[PDB]
């Protein structure tokens, strides 16, 4: 069990991007596996790791990995100390005194982390920094949605609301516009609300909701979305689209799509893993949407037929890949 003592301060009560700074440092340290104690005066408990934070600080680093004793610094600032179990034999009940004694006893180097010291003046800056920490190599497409995430975070909008709203948007394009025969506009509707995923991802990262529920809902609503897309196609071409062979191929892809998702979900239930295959959910989505949009613009429908065939075949080999690897894992685990 790991313990982290952070000293109480006046600025921790301020709210930044939907949480308090107090809540932000607490949740950050919890994700690093520390149980957090806020203290006006330190009372030490028996434990393994001891993390002492004094100055008010916003930690911008995503994964904080603490291995071995060291001093935590960011750009010249000393944000906090990491002491081992030995500090239990030093600390006599006075804070500053016990720290300098332990510093005289042990020579520890300084490890660099991404963090900013809180001041009343630089709050705007911190906010700017925190938003940029959310991108994490995802690229320009992630960055352009940062003002929307900022807006939604300030308004008290939950990431689940964004996810649900995004899914209702996809369903509206797929189950309304497609059966009407509007393939182009249905597709731009689907396309617009598909990026809501990048928004909830930013928010889930910003608002600290990474939990099993969040993951569950994202997986589930993604399934609802993809199924709706094929459903609309199937319906439209069996009726007003007047193309049964395209409708049959679309229906086959729907089923094949479900089977590709269910293999992986079911494997994980068994403790195994099945993240493999040529066909990936977003990639499958993209080619279908592009073709359907094109057909909605007057392109010959055989373009969609070809794409559905290729997608059927790609789904089949993907299923084979997943089923094969879970078999290797299962048979190896029993022996
Ligand atoms: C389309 C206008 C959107 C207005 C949203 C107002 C939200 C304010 C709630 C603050 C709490
Ligand atoms: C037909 C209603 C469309 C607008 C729904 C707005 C829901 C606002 C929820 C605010 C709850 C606090
Ligand atoms: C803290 C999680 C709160 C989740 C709220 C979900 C509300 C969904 C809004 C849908 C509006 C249409
Ligand atoms: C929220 C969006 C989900 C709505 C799906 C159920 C609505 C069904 C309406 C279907 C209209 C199809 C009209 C075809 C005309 C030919
Ligand atoms: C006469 C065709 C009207 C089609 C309008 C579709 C509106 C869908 C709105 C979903 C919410
Ligand atoms: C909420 C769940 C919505 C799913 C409803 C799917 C609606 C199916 C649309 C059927 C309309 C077919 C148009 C027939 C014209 C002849
Ligand atoms: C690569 C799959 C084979 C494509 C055959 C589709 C023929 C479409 C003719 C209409
Ligand atoms: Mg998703």
């Amino acid at each position: 069990m790991r313990l982290a003592y952070v000293k109480n301060h006046e600025i921790y009560g301020e709210k930044l991007l939907g949480l308090t700074l107090r809540e932000r440092i607490e949740k950050t340290l919890q994700r690093a596996g520390f149980d957090v104690r806020f203290f006006d005066e330190l009372s030490l408990e028996e434990a393994e790791d001891y993390l002492i934070i004094l100055e008010p600080v916003l930690i911008l680093e995503r994964d904080l990995l603490l291995e071995g004793r060291k001093i935590l610094v960011s750009d010249g600032f000393t944000v906090g100390y990491f002491f081992g179990g030995d500090f239990r034999t030093v600390f006599d009940g006075n804070l500053q005194s016990s720290i300098e004694k332990y510093l005289s006893l042990n020579n520890l180097e300084s490890y660099e982390i991404w963090a900013i010291k809180l001041s009343n003046d630089n709050l705007k800056t911190a906010e700017k920094l925190l938003l940029s920490s959310l991108i994490g190599s995802r690229g320009l497409f992630a960055a352009i949605f940062l003002p929307i995430a900022r807006l939604l975070a300030d308004w008290g909008v939950s990431p689940d609301a964004v996810t649900v709203v995004g899914t209702l948007g996809v369903m509206a394009g797929a189950l309304i516009f497609y059966p009407m025969g509007q393939l182009f506009w249905g597709t731009v509707v689907i396309t617009v609300f598909v990026f809501s995923d990048i928004i909830d991802g930013l928010m889930a990262r910003l608002l600290f909701r990474e939990g099993p529920w969040g993951a569950f809902l994202d997986s589930y609503l993604d399934r609802v979305g993809d199924s709706s897309v094929f459903t609309g196609i199937v319906i439209w071409f069996f009726l007003g689209g007047a193309n049964p062979t395209i409708a049959i191929l679309a229906l086959i892809c729907l089923v094949l799509s479900s089977l590709v998702s269910y293999s992986k979900a079911r494997a994980e239930g068994l403790g195994l893993t099945a993240n493999v295959g040529i066909a990936e959910r977003s990639e499958r989505l993209v080619v279908v949407l592009v073709a359907t949009g094109l057909v909605g613009l007057g392109i010959p429908s055989w373009v969609l037929l070809v794409v559905l065939i290729v997608l059927a075949i790609a789904s089949v080999v993907t299923i084979f890949q997943r089923v094969l690897t879970v078999r290797e894992q299962a048979k190896a685990w029993t022996a």
